Parts: structure tokens; C-alpha cells; sequence
């Protein structure tokens, strides 16, 4: 059975079918590929453009999505196995993927990780539960990694520059500040769509304490080595921004102190300097600037930065409609 | 652009035109004038006649509403201008009406004044900001007007009298006892659409307190002269109530109090005796009597007045349905 | 007015149609028995199945099911008649279910006990009133008896044994362990619908204070005087599970200690032997074993158990979607 968990999973000729199916459903946003189908979109964080845009789009391939948010409306559910359930978990995930797999033909999931033990979240047990034990297509609304915003950013990025082919691009993942530790999923899918895109990458962030698992690291390193781009970590504003075609900058809570944030909230304080503003923008090569939101303006990203002609993240945003309905009509 | 904010903002012809879809869509329920079109209703405060409405109503028209819930299911927004997003606001007005307007054709907004200065509420931020920022059209669920309640309730008259003019007929809107203070948006809407309508209008509170807003008493004035009607306001139930062909009952705090809600509580709990009873409805002309819903029996209106012929609360809840698909139909 | 509200109050004929519309539905899942209609899914608590069969049933019979939720979404409703609404409750549900039969042709409620006093929960106030005050038929999704649950595992035991007559088969309807004292809806549907269906049944529990309420017993002492089955009350796990072949587990708070848990508690943990187990299972006739869920892995049943060919859970709960789609056709 073939689920859309990352696009790290999925050929290169795989990928770009599902970029150009999602390029097509925006020149033709009604069809029947879900035509009496529906999806059960499982969500254990809040979401607004992850929500309305899959609902969307199951309404207008002519399908139907049942929104789920256990432990709110649904019943809390229990992924560890043999275990006594007496604590909060009323059933079990080879129960409910079983049951969803009677009533639905596509399950998307969407949950972040507890930010206590990256020991237990980079295990991304809940996309493999469900996965495991479902005998229907699963699709990841963001655990880990969110293979749905590297298409959606990258279709945005392909359209800004007039073609598929994003090879020789300067591409620049930057962190940004945020008063909280944040998820590093997007910064994770970023760094491997951008690589598998052939891109000359630069992970800009403060010190090696943010740097991304070694598992997106090594990821980034195949992709590198498979599309001959190139891959580099650099903790200096200044020469990272410098001739950059594209930056993209997300926020992230430094992975060695996971279930220890108290001493890295004073670390992260002294770095809201890596706000992007004009000034940053303006070594760039007029590069494109963009974000996946929720973002918080005047901390991630200074008001004219955000209302400039360059950044694409309207537009971004608007995509992940296209490719999430390229996804399932794939699955389906 | 054109939205539906508020019926003073359309012609009496737009109005009038919006009531006669309105009756159309009662006798034909079924339409394409939605396929595969979509709303987005976004909500900021409960709801059950609103959300169930216009989620009814987008689907009996062939298309799809998304019912989202800011700081519930969806992130939570910031609308001031220029500020340092480091509070509870993830992200900015600003990117949530551009994304949504890349994804719906329509987007409705409900959102209840804070309560603690009506400085501010009365400004109407949230909805001026979705107006102002939306590429699609507006439109309002409820804020400090309820212009879909005003055209529900006018059909609702129109079809008791008979007939689309209203003139000459004694209305009478009237306060009505609650534990806590309310918003006005409904006493608001109801003085603007009943001298729009050219009724003799009577505005019955307990005391000056209670008036409403200079705003919409102005907007009542402008009316009046424009409609033939006429506008008053008294603080003496029996005279009010004598010769009425309406009455219109709705709680609300006293203005002069927001933000200092304390002391206006003893105020109100010693005018109870201004619920809409048998023996007031008996000083009326054979009049109607309606409530926007939800009503408190016993405490409001008792529950003799309720379940007379003479209530008809459930054919203007009804109508909510109608009248917002002629919105609908008339924006998209 | 017909109403599905227990499947006691309709004939033999008219349930054998329902399971016979519901397995004809699970042929030709798709069709128009509900087109341009709608629902309105009203729920006082959690659910994931039958919120997700509902909606997607309605779906595929072209309806449209509005979920509502009081007290979360929708305003909390009052129930009492008489009462001076100055509480917690906004509007009453003389108006709510007016008001709904002007927007939906059928509305589901899902009302479990409040748990503090039986003698108030056993009245089905909730249900009743939606019954009493809705103009269109009413479904009960679960208050004190779960209809619902009783066709989706009728038709899975008729699937099982290949044939719609299960007249002398053994059935036992097991109390199980669980932390917490739980509704006994599902407990009283099952012994309902098994000895409807005319099988030999046998209520093993603990301890007398672990019976049914008198209701319950009464109409399966009628049921089985009709149909030709039997009843009886086992506190021998043994001789209970001896050539059975049918188990069906569920969990539920003694009825005399309603209000009063607190002494309930140190009762039940004393049991929790009464686990469904290999052990238990192997004494049966090569007998099936289901449960309605959300279940609770090695606290209900064991992990053996819920693997086994013989558990028809999942089935079952994949029925809950054909029989409710042959119920709203029925009543539409
Ligand atoms: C700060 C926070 O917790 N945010 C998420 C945003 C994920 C990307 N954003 C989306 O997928 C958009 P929506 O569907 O509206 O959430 C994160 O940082 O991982
Ligand atoms: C007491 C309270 O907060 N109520 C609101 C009711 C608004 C009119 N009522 C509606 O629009 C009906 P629904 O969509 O079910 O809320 C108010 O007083 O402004
Ligand atoms: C422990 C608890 O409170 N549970 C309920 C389960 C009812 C049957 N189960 C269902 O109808 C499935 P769903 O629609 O997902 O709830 C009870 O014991 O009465």
C-alpha cells in the first residue's frame, strides 16, 4: 500500500508527476477523482489552512471530509503496544485505524510532537500507527516533517522562477525568533525538498544547538549527492543572505534541549536579531522570501518584508489546496 | 468590493431585491447558484441558528462551507496594526484574509465585542480588518450589528402582514431582563431596519443608560426622514406597549458600563419586570412578538407569551436561512 | 410522527427491513434516498464513530449532516419545563428542536446520563424531549440505549452466521472491568436486541448490584416470551462462557451506587478478572466476541482476544454506517 508520509519516500519521477497533476488541478480546480470517496482528516493540533484547504479540496473532486480531533469530539487515542489501558486513553490506534478504514478511502494525520522527549517524538509513532494498521492510504498533515508544504513550497517556488528546474538556485533556510520552542518539522522538509530540488542549501541558525537531527541531515546529504546541489550549516547572517535566490525562514526550538526549554528560553532571547527585515532582504539576489504560517509579524519577519512584492507566501499557502488534492487523487 | 456589513451600508432597491430572493429561495430551496463555490465562516464566538444556517444554506445551493474557530480548531488572530506579535496571537489579519481568499469565494465573520470598552468594540475591528484585507466578499455573522438577523426579521413581518410595506406600523423595541450584559448588535440592528422599514419606532429601556449607541440612533433619525417613519424612546412600558403592532424584545448592557460591569448589575436586577408577559402583549394591537434566540423562558419573555400564535420567533429563526442565501447568491 | 428512538417501539417486520435495507446498502453504498436533505447531529458528548458514520452516510445518500455540539459550539439547551432560565442554560428545547425542523429533516442526539442521579438519567429526558418537540423524526444516538448499536450487531451476528435467524444460539452479554463507572446503555440495547432476535441469553455480572435496571429486564422477559429465546442472570463466569456462541463485553457503573462512586470503586477493581480472555474465549463453542468500543486493550479484553478471527468488532462498527443509512431512509 503506498502513503504519502514524506517525499523522501517517493521517487523523483513520482514527485514531479504529483507537482505537475497539482499544476494542473489549478488550472482545473473542479473533477469527479474523489467522486463519492471521502477522507478522514485526524487532527491532534490546531490547523487552519491544513483544515480548510484538504476539505476544500475534497468537496471539489466530488468527495467528503469528516474532521477529527480526538481527545476534543473523538476519543482519545493510545498508540504504545501490550500496554494496561487504564490511564486517559480510552481505545487504541489498531482499533481506530481499522474502524476509519471501514467508513473512509484516505486518512490524513496531523500530529506534533509532545516536546518532552525528542527521543520519543523523532520515533514519529503516531503517522506509523497509523499507517501501520491502516488498510487505507495515509497521508502526513504534518507530525515531523510536512511533505505537503515542501510540494506546496515548492510548486510556489517553480511558478516564481518560470520552471521546474530550481537547479544552480541559492537556497537559504533561516531560523527566525519566536517566544516559544517550536516544532522542527518544516524546517526538516524544507532542508529535504530543497536538496531533492538540487538547490545550493545553506541552513542558517544561531549555533550548532539548532541544528536539525542528523536524519534530515543525512537525508539532505543524499539528496545532494543524487541532484547535484549542495548542502552547508552557517551560523553568520551576513554571508549566508548574500546572493540568495530564495529564503525561507521558520522558527525551531534547539533539539538538545527537548524537555528542557527553561534553559534555552534566555539562549533564543538573545537571537531575535534573525528577524527577516529589509536590510537581510537586501543582500540577497532579489530573492524570494517566504514562510509556511502561522507567523507572527515583527518577530519572525518585519512588516515590509512581509507586504513586499517578493515574498510568496500567499501564494505558497494558496498551493498547498493544489498539491494536497494532487496527493489524494494519487492515493485514491 | 462589494460585502454585506451592514443593510445601511445597501440601497433600499438592493434590499428590497435581497428580500424578494429571499421569498424566492423559501418556495425553491434547492439552486446552483453556489456550485462549487465555497464560504468560510469563521467564528470568534458560539453559535447554532448562524452556523447550522449557512452551512444549510451553502449546501442546498451546491456548495461547501468550512466552519472554522479561531483559538479553538484554528490559530488565534491579531488585528492591530504594526504591533510586536509576542502574545497570544500567532498570526495577523492580514495573511488569514489573503489565504482564505485564495481558497473561498465568500467569507462570513462572527465576532462579539470584548466587553471591557466600548471604545474599542465599537469599532468594529474584526470585521472592518476581513473587509478591508479579503479579496472575496464579507460577510457579517454577527459584531456589533446583525444585519442578516434585521432582513430575517423583516421578511418575518412582511409575510405576518401580508405585505412588503410595513409603513404606519407601531414597533416597538424593547429591553428585556438577563443575568448578564449583552451586546446590542441585535437592539442595534433591529431600531436600524425598523425605521428603514418607516415604522413608528419606540426605543423602551429602563432608563437613559440603556439607549443605544449614537451611532444607530442616528442611523434611525437619517432613516425615519428618509422612510416617513418615526423614532422615539421611552422609559414607560405601558404607554409603549398601547397600540403596538410589534414588539421586538432583546437584553443588552448598559453602554455607559462596559468594562465596569459591577455596579450595573444591581441596576438591571431591579427591572426584571420587563419581560414580555401575557398581560404587556395584551396592551398591544393583536401584535407580533419576536426574540432573535436564544431566549431564557421565564426570564426574557414568559412562556404564555412563547407558545402564543402570536410569537413568531421560530418563522424568523427560520427565515435566517433564506435571507442569507439571497446574501450569498447576491455576493458570490 | 415515527421516530427511531428504541427498537423496542418498532415490529419485528419493520426492524427486519431496516437490517435488510442496511446489508442492501452495503452493496450499493451509494444513492440518492437522501438527496438535497439534511441532518443536524446534535451532540451532548464525545464520538468518533458515530459522528464520522453519520456524516459520511448522509454524504453518500447526497444529504448533508450539520454537526452541533452544546455547550462547545452550539449554546447549552435547558430541558425542565416551567424553570426560570437564569442558570447555565441559554435557550430551551422547545425552541431548539423548532427551530432545527425548520432547517434539517432529521435530527440525531447523543445524551449520555449525567451520572448523579438514576432516577432522573433512566427518564430519557433529553431524547424525549427532541421526540416531543421536533417536527421531523428523531434518532437516538445514544442516551441511555443505543439502537444503533443494537442493528450494527444484529446484522454482524446474522453476517457471521450466515443466516438472519439466530433463534437458539447462546448468547452472553459480559460486564467487564473498566477504571470508571460507565452509562449501561449499550448493555441494556444488547440484551434488547438478543433476546428480540430470539437467542438464549445470559447476563453474566459480578454481583446482583451489577443487574440491569428493571425496564431492561422486563422488556427482554417480554422479548424472550415472544421469540422463543431465554433470559437469565449468571454471576459464574465458567458456566456463563460454557458453549456459548456469542460474547459480547461491556463495561457500566452499578446502578445503585448512581451518585455514589466513591464506594462503587474499591467493588469493581476487585473484579477485574472478568476480563475477556483466551482463557474465557476457549471455554465458548467456537463463539464470536464483540464489543461496541471505544475498548480498552488488556483491561476489557486481552490482546489475544481482540486479534483473534473470532472478534467481529471491527465489522460490527463498520455496520453502524449501513443500518444508520437505512434508518434515515426509513424515517425520511
Ligand atoms: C507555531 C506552530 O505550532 N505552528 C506549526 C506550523 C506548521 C505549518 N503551518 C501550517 O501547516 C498551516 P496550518 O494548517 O494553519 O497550521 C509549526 O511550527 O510546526
Ligand atoms: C446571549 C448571547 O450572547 N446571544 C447573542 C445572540 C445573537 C442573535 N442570535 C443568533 O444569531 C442565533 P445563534 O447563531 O444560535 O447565536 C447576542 O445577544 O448578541
Ligand atoms: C466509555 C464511554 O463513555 N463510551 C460509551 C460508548 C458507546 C458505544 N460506542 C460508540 O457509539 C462508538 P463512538 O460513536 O466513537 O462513541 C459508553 O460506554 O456508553
Amino acid at each position: 500500500l503506498k502513503h504519502f508520509l514524506n517525499t523522501q519516500d517517493w521517487s523523483r519521477a513520482e514527485l514531479d508527476a504529483l507537482l505537475t497533476q497539482a499544476a494542473l488541478f489549478k488550472r482545473n480546480k473542479l473533477g469527479s477523482e474523489l467522486k463519492g470517496k471521502s477522507i478522514a482528516l485526524v487532527f491532534f493540533n490546531p490547523s487552519m489552512r491544513t483544515r480548510t484547504s484538504f476539505e476544500l479540496g475534497a468537496f471539489q473532486l466530488g468527495g467528503h471530509a469528516v474532521v477529527l480531533q480526538p481527545g476534543k469530539d473523538a476519543w482519545p487515542i493510545e498508540f504504545n503496544l501490550g500496554t494496561v489501558m487504564d490511564g486517559d486513553t480510552e481505545e487504541h490506534i489498531a482499533e481506530v485505524a481499522r474502524v476509519l478504514g471501514r467508513y473512509v478511502d484516505l486518512i490524513g494525520v496531523r500530529a506534533f510532537p509532545k516536546f518532552v522527549d525528542w527521543s520519543k517524538d523523532r520515533e514519529d509513532q503516531v503517522l506509523k500507527s497509523f499507517a501501520k494498521y491502516s488498510p487505507v492510504p495515509v497521508i502526513n498533515m504534518e507530525t515531523i516533517t510536512h511533505p505537503c508544504q515542501e510540494l506546496a513550497h515548492a510548486l510556489a517556488l517553480q511558478e516564481h522562477f518560470g520552471t521546474p528546474d530550481l537547479r544552480g538556485k541559492k537556497y537559504v533556510l533561516t531560523w527566525t525568533y519566536h517566544p516559544k520552542p517550536l516544532n522542527t518539522a518544516v524546517a526538516n522538509s524544507a532542508l529535504t525538498i530543497a536538496t531533492r530540488m538540487g538547490m545550493d542549501v545553506t541552513l542558517l541558525c544561531p549555533t550548532p544547538d539548532y541544528i536539525l537531527d542528523e536524519r534530515y541531515m543525512d537525508w539532505a546529504a543524499q539528496n545532494v549527492a543524487e541532484s547535484g546541489g549542495s548542502l552547508q550549516v552557517s551560523h553568520d547572517i551576513d554571508s549566508a543572505y548574500a546572493g540568495a535566490d530564495v529564503v525561507y525562514a521558520k522558527s525551531w526550538g534547539a533539539l538538545p534541549f527537548f524537555g528542557n526549554w527553561e534553559p534555552e528560553k534566555p539562549i533564543r532571547d538573545q537571537y531575535q536579531h534573525f528577524i527577516v527585515d529589509e536590510r537581510k532582504m537586501a543582500l540577497t539576489n532579489n530573492g524570494v522570501f517566504s514562510h509556511c504560517l502561522p507567523l507572527r509579524r515583527n518577530v519572525k519577519a518585519t512588516d515590509a518584508v512581509m507586504d513586499s512584492p517578493n515574498c510568496i507566501a500567499i501564494d505558497e499557502a494558496e498551493n498547498r489546496l493544489h498539491v494536497q488534492k494532487a496527493i489524494m487523487a494519487a492515493l485514491v
